[PDB]
């Protein structure tokens, strides 16, 4: 056995970050009960949902960092019934409180603890943290197209622009600002008043939808992200580690149909799964966790062509 443990927990603890970062994201929140409110209409299946409860726990996120493409990535009905009305109970006073900042804070980090509660099954994770990134590309398409106008278009330089759109970035107080500095490029700006405008609004609808604040929404992805690289990371070693483990065995299915450059690639995508669905805590040798999917890529290919 080997420090590819502390690999593997170096993998665990940055899939947690990605788990903590979508516990923070009101709209994962929601779209837990909204799937909920489509098992017991039966529209879904909870198998398909969450995996348990926890009262460490290995992460359920286990594509996280995953090197495999997407095309290759794809309960006791009561206690499930507790828990789910736990959230929807909890949810229901945080949106009354979020009406009515240290005792708000404090049901919000509670909000969020219920809902780490749930072992979300990795497909679900998929929805939730792409659907977070696809957030803050919005978030980023108007910060960036907003720099363009006023910083290129218009000629007000780098400095200054940081300046102001660094602080708030949603209400109009930012801009006609600029525009009453009255220097060259002010009243230049008026002919970017309505395109810089609509991006604020549109900025601003960002944090209506998220039921954040664009620093927030900015705040949690970039807090996923050091999450997300460190399992991605982590993996790329562990990958990289059985690179060995890979060749040995396809040296065994040598003239049996497959060539050996394939054979190291189906090899190879075996040891990325390994790398995913793997679980120090259950004791295992890493190396024989690993030769079964090795194998099976392989063998399974052979049989295929």
């Amino acid at each position: 056995m080997e420090g590819e443990i502390d690999i593997a927990k170096r993998i665990e603890d940055g899939i947690n970050q990605v788990q903590c970062s979508v516990a923070e994201y009101p709209e994962a929140i929601t779209y837990l009960l909204e799937q909920y409110n489509r098992v017991e209409a039966e529209e879904a299946r909870l198998s398909d949902l969450i995996t348990g409860f926890v009262d460490d726990l290995a992460p359920t996120a286990t594509h996280v960092g995953s090197e495999l493409s997407q095309e290759d990535l794809d309960i006791d009905p009561e206690l499930a019934r507790e828990k789910f009305a736990e959230l929807r109970a909890q949810y229901v006073v945080t949106r009354d409180t979020i009406k009515a900042h240290a005792t708000a804070q404090e049901e919000i980090l509670k909000l969020s603890e219920v809902f780490k509660q749930f072992r979300l099954v990795p497909k679900q994770f998929d929805y939730l943290v792409n659907s977070m990134r696809v957030m803050m590309d919005r978030v980023r398409t108007q910060e960036r197209l907003i720099m363009k106008l006023c910083v290129e278009q218009c000629k007000m330089p780098k400095k200054n622009f940081i300046t102001l759109f660094t602080g708030n970035e949603t209400s109009d107080t930012w801009f006609n600002a600029a525009i009453a500095m009255n220097k060259p490029w002010s009243e230049k700006l008026h002919d970017v008043s309505e395109e810089v405008h609509r991006a604020l609004q549109k900025l601003q609808q960002i944090e209506e939808e998220t039921g954040l604040t664009i620093e927030q929404v900015k705040d949690i992805n970039r807090r996923m992200s050091i999450g997300e690289a460190k399992a991605r990371r982590a993996k790329k070693e562990m990958v990289e580690a059985n690179l060995r483990l890979v060749i040995s065995i396809a040296k065994k299915y040598t003239n049996r149909g497959l060539q050996f450059l394939d054979l190291i690639q189906e090899g190879n995508i075996g040891l990325m799964k390994a790398v995913d669905k793997f679980e120090y805590r259950r004791g295992y040798k890493f190396s024989t966790y690993a030769t079964w999917w090795i194998r099976q890529a392989i063998t399974r290919s052979i049989a295929d062509q």
